[PDB]
């Protein structure tokens, strides 16, 4: 009392709540206009740290060569990216960001920087062992989610 | 690795992805058209319990004369409730469900009733020092998203 039943039922309404109308959970960001799906955002802070084809985006972000070109299709569009071609291979199409693009892509970093700081702070206050709990607890309760 | 703080990150990711175009995180329910607000459905199982005045429902639901009556004359236009007059005073309306509404909060409680109990069995497989642990990790998770 509380049961530990009603404490998880009410921290997963905390987490809907805070969920609501976003693509991403993140922390230390202020409410605003969704611009860009998270494929998006992450396209972006992919090519702030190294220019890239096709191939590696769908590599790095583990997602299908669909879902990279419509999302760069889209940055493009936006003028968020511009591409160019290898030197080394007339064929190959490289990717990088616009100067519009750079603040973008560092702010959305520093989202999820804060974010997965917060966490690990809060790891921080528990040994290995209280971790361990803590862990089996989130993958037993991650698969009725499925 | 994976780190508690990625694990963390995932988890959030998979409730967030389970809550899209839902008022409750609820268990073991197929998915379907939202017809009732969480309010409205609470109403309807409080009132398979006990015929009710507006007061007690609010009481009972921890909410505001102005919500209950807004849930209500919701509730009533779908002819899910219906009002009569207190024997023992004229100007007390008390409310109780239709028969159309039977089966609609006999299938929320149900809802609830699976959920809670599914957290209840995990909870089940920690010991009491192991669900502290859990709770103080949950409490602790829960103010970084207020
Ligand atoms: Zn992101
Ligand atoms: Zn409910």
């Amino acid at each position: 009392g509380m049961s530990l039943a009603n404490q998880i039922d009410q921290f997963l309404g905390t987490i809907m709540q805070f969920a609501e109308n976003k693509h991403e959970i993140l922390l230390g960001k202020s409410e605003s206009d969704v611009k860009l799906t998270s494929t998006q955002e992450h396209i972006l802070m992919l090519l702030a740290e190294q220019i890239s084809t096709n191939a590696k985006i769908a590599e790095k972000l583990k997602i299908s060569p669909a879902a990279v070109t419509k999302a760069l299709k889209k940055l493009q569009e936006q003028e968020l990216i511009k591409s160019s071609r290898a030197t080394n291979d007339e064929r190959v199409v490289l990717w990088s960001l616009t100067e519009k693009a750079v603040p973008v892509a560092k702010e959305h970093a520093t989202h999820h920087e804060k974010t997965l700081s917060t966490y690990q702070e809060l790891g921080n206050k528990f040994t290995d062992e209280e971790q361990e709990v803590i862990s089996k607890f989130l993958s037993a309760l991650t698969e009725e989610f499925q």
